[PDB]
């Protein structure tokens, strides 16, 4: 609830910066950034960013789409 908006904007802003084909560690550093360069939203993408990291490195190494990231790691409203 909210956080799928909030999760699609995070994932989506991660996924233009860190562009096609990254590998684990450019994923690590763009996302615990992509965090702290949205300002307002820094929190929650820090958040998830902590308690999801190596997740979020999968999610954006399979180019998988943000709407489907956010119900499978189960932050959106399956």
């Amino acid at each position: 609830g909210y956080f799928c908006e909030s999760c699609r904007k995070i994932i989506q802003k991660l996924e233009d910066m860190v562009g096609p084909q990254p590998n684990e560690d450019t994923v690590t550093q763009a996302a615990s950034q992509v965090c702290d360069k949205l300002k307002i939203l820094r929190g929650l993408c820090k958040k998830i960013m902590r308690s999801f990291l190596r997740r979020i490195s999968w999610d954006i190494l399979t180019g998988k789409k943000p709407q489907a990231i956010c119900v499978d790691i189960k932050i959106c409203k399956e």
